[PDB]
């Protein structure tokens, strides 16, 4: 069936606990995929030790960037940047997984979770999955965030990996 991955979560090196994911790989095989093999490390790169370096409170958390750390980087497993697999999932509600991006066509490893429904954002981001356990923490990491995106905590990714 579809993975579960988590990531662990620390603020200011206190744990926050553990957000749980379902990545929808029977909708989106590619861009789970390259999720998947991000949170295990596997091709000897992701997200272990990478921030949550933008988060606006009522809108998203936005992460993944393990290259430079401020929202310019990342990579994906196939390249530098893949293209936009389909628009089929929306942006429904709270706990919508889906991909940062610098226009179409240019996923790499950044990703946000969702704290509303963004529907404005439909057929713009690829979604690809959703919060199974963990919106209480994910609602932690947004109280650290403001209006221009700039946490008040160091906000990390302690672990993560694949549960099936
Ligand atoms: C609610 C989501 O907001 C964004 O995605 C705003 N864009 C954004 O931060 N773009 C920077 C960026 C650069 C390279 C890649 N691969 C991905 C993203």
């Amino acid at each position: 069936g579809n993975p579960l991955v988590y990531l662990d979560v620390d603020a200011n090196g206190k744990p926050l606990g553990r957000v749980v994911l379902e990545l929808k790989a029977d909708v989106v095989p590619k861009t789970a995929e390259n999720f998947r093999a991000l949170c295990t490390g596997e091709k000897g790169f992701g997200y272990k030790g990478s921030t949550f370096h933008r988060v606006i409170p009522s809108f998203m958390c936005q992460a993944g960037d393990f290259t430079n750390h401020n929202g310019t980087g990342g990579k994906s497993i196939y390249g530098s940047r893949f293209p936009d697999e389909n628009f089929t999932l929306k942006h429904v509600g709270p706990g919508v997984l889906s991909m940062a991006n610098a226009g179409p066509n240019t996923n790499g490893s950044q990703f946000f979770i969702c704290t509303i429904k963004t529907d404005w954002l439909d057929g713009k981001h690829v979604v690809f999955g959703h919060v199974i356990e963990g919106m209480d923490v994910v609602k932690k990491i947004e109280s650290f965030g403001s209006k221009s995106g700039r946490t008040s905590k160091k906000i990390v990714i302690t672990d993560c990996g694949q549960l099936s």
